């Protein structure tokens, strides 16, 4: 039993911690011993949801959460809908006002390697990533961050919190050197 394993279930709320349990599980992956993984798991979807609710009311559809299937049974229906192309790769959201797919990061290193290495993997030019560190920088394709200002700052903000919680447990230099 780890100590990050407790400042996870401290940190994170009941149904996010749930949701990463259940997304390890399904890739046959345990939240008890990737304690690291878990972490991170469960920052990406905070910072998916804090996004989807940073719209106006019925902006983004959310396919970060669940099941694998389910997830590609939405966005078969948002293609077949909308024209959009399939993407190759499960993204995280789907925007209905820009009408794209939106792949979110979250790193512990620099915004700009992070990046390159996830347009490198996804090739295709239609969806969109929306890139946020630990320390407050972000980088979106063409320049275009979606949301205004206010909505992205409180997501950094809630970063650079879990942060500097880690830090004060002695867990920020391992959860850093793990990615
Ligand atoms: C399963 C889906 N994944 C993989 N993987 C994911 C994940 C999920 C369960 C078990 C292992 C892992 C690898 S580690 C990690 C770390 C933080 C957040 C998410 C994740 N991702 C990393 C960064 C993302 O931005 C992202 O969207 C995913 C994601 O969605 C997939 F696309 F492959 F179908
Ligand atoms: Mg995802
Ligand atoms: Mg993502």
């Amino acid at each position: 039993g780890s100590h990050m394993e407790d400042f996870v279930r401290q940190c994170f709320n009941p149904m996010i911690v749930e949701l990463a349990e259940k997304a390890m599980k399904e890739y046959g992956e345990d939240p008890k011993i990737e304690t690291n993984k878990f972490a991170a798991i469960c920052t990406h979807l905070e910072v998916c949801f804090m996004y989807s609710d940073g719209g106006s009311k019925h902006r983004f559809e959310i396919i970060e959460g669940r099941d694998r299937i389910m997830a590609w049974t939405v966005v078969n229906s948002i293609c077949n809908t909308t024209g959009v192309e399939k993407p190759k790769f499960l993204p995280d959201l789907y925007d209905y006002k820009e009408n794209r797919f939106i792949e979110i990061g979250v790193t512990r290193r620099e915004v700009h390697i992070y990046y390159l290495e996830k347009a490198n993997k996804i090739k295709s030019e239609k969806t969109h990533i929306h890139i946020f560190s630990f320390t407050g920088e972000e980088m979106a394709t063409k320049a275009d961050y979606t949301l205004d200002e206010e909505s992205r700052a409180r997501i950094k903000t809630r970063l650079f919190t879990i942060r500097q919680e880690m830090a004060s447990r002695s867990l920020w230099d391992s959860f850093r050197q793990s990615e």
